[PDB]
């Protein structure tokens, strides 16, 4: 189980439902890379997100392509057009990928957001890693990223395929940090 | 929504776990042919059976070939070796088949049995259909098929694909039926 999210300087990822900051070309394109890239030969990643996530892709975006999609909501009755799955918790997210069947077609699980949900995940007994994207420069915001427990995670100073040195994109710099728990 | 059953005279549908008449060869190949054929190409039909009935299945054809096989059990941790999926209950693994992702992959579905699935499925609302084989002749048994609501469910005196006339094998009469329910 991966995490992945990009916060600003005061934790923030979202406001009115939309980024804090304006768009990042690149820091995007790293997202479409790393929730994408699969490991395996022939196999797919999974992306798990909650509605108002999903909703927050530009439609012509919907589904996350290359990727299975599936949607976290205790409420929806069916499945947002587009979507693969619909799980009501992220409990039984977990299950239906330990299914035999798409045991053998997903890779990599993936947890995009939002807040609530990463909240569950980095609570979550087991392995995991997150992928954060710190954005240095204060955004306003009215949803935030957990606090990193610094006694259960920790920064992985190097990581295959994550740049080390601070990008600056619009004059606005961010580097890339992984953090991982056992 | 199918069930298929071959039965006893005496609706009887299994003894010490196991069929209570002497394997029928042609009665065989009719139940493999049914849940085999898929009207859509690049689609299978999906099979679903409690637990007694996949261990009752000769380990060499389980699990039912050309087809995904979900086991039903509330008890089992895990799904068995071979199995495709396992649920809780039949309303879960009708809720499996909405979910977008398995609605493509999946053309018809059939109960294969125990008769509580069966009597489950029975009842269950919507368009049903009933593929009964009547064996006639009485079998020792110890497992029975529950009766068919005849205040609900009408014989089709015809059906593509269903042979009509009365059938033999090793001195055994049995005839091939169909109920619908709307
Ligand atoms: N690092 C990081 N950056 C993000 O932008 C991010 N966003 C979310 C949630 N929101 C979104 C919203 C839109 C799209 C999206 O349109 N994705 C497409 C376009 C990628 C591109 O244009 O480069 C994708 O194909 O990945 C993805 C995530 C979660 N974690 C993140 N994590
Ligand atoms: N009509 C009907 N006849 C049955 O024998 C039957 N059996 C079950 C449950 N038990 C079983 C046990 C073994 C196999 C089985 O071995 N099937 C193989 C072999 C068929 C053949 O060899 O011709 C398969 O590929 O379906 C199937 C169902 C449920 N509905 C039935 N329905």
């Amino acid at each position: 189980l991966n995490c992945i999210v990009a916060v600003s300087q005061n934790m923030g990822i979202g406001k009115n439902g939309d980024l804090p900051w304006p768009p990042l070309r690149n820091e995007f394109r790293y997202f479409q890379r790393m929730t994408t890239t699969s490991s395996v030969e022939g196999k797919q990643n999974l992306v798990i997100m909650g509605k108002k996530t999903w909703f927050s892709i530009p439609e012509k975006n919907r589904p996350l392509k290359g990727r299975i999609n599936l949607v976290l909501s205790r409420e929806l009755k069916e499945p947002p057009q587009g979507a693969h799955f619909l799980s009501r918790s992220l409990d039984d997210a977990l299950k239906l990928t330990e299914q035999p069947e798409l045991a053998n077609k997903v890779d990599m699980v993936w947890i995009v957001g939002g807040s609530s949900v990463y909240k569950e995940a980095m609570n979550h007994p087991g392995h995991l890693k997150l992928f954060v994207t710190r954005i240095m420069q204060d955004f306003e915001s009215d949803t935030f990223f957990p606090e990193i427990d610094l006694e259960k995670y920790k920064l992985l100073p190097e990581y295959p395929g994550v740049l080390s040195d601070v990008q600056e994109e619009k004059g606005i710099k961010y580097k890339f940090e992984v953090y991982e728990k056992n």
